[PDB]
């Protein structure tokens, strides 16, 4: 797929793998290391998406302008909540960094689980945003 999707996809991958929650994953969050990450790849997605919006205008099917300018509106705003939505995972992982450092050496074991039933909802929420992004690209220079 197109750069802006597979920058996505490396985001999906990390994101997976976080997921499992697994004793790496549990190093890796506590010492900062998955939310750098994560912000990384979440400020590529949205670099290369901003450029890929950028490349399309330049092969444009001209419409009413009327409806360029709104289509450009409504893909700006798909653009912001995919955004949003990866941020959002990244600060609930960053929350969950700082309750497993408020508790000394106690079980983090309802800590984890609460943190995934939640993961789970952000990624519907991001994968729903990012399909939806998708679409409205796909038909933004058809017009």
């Amino acid at each position: 797929g197109q750069r802006w999707e597979l920058a996505l996809g490396r985001f999906w991958d990390y994101l997976r793998w976080v997921q499992t929650l697994s004793e790496q994953v549990q190093e890796e969050l506590l010492s900062s290391q998955v939310t750098q990450e994560l912000r990384a790849l979440m400020d590529e997605t949205m670099k290369e998406l901003k450029a890929y919006k950028s490349e399309l205008e330049e092969q444009l099917t001209p419409v009413a302008e009327e409806t360029r300018a709104r289509l450009s509106k409504e893909l700006q705003a798909a653009q912001a909540r995919l955004g949003a939505d990866m941020e959002d995972v990244r600060g609930r992982l960053v929350q969950y960094r700082g309750e497993v450092q408020a508790m000394l050496g106690q079980s983090t074991e309802e800590l984890r689980v609460r943190l995934a039933s939640h993961l789970r909802k952000l990624r519907k929420r991001l994968l729903r945003d990012a399909d939806d992004l998708q679409k409205r690209l796909a038909v933004y220079q058809a017009g």
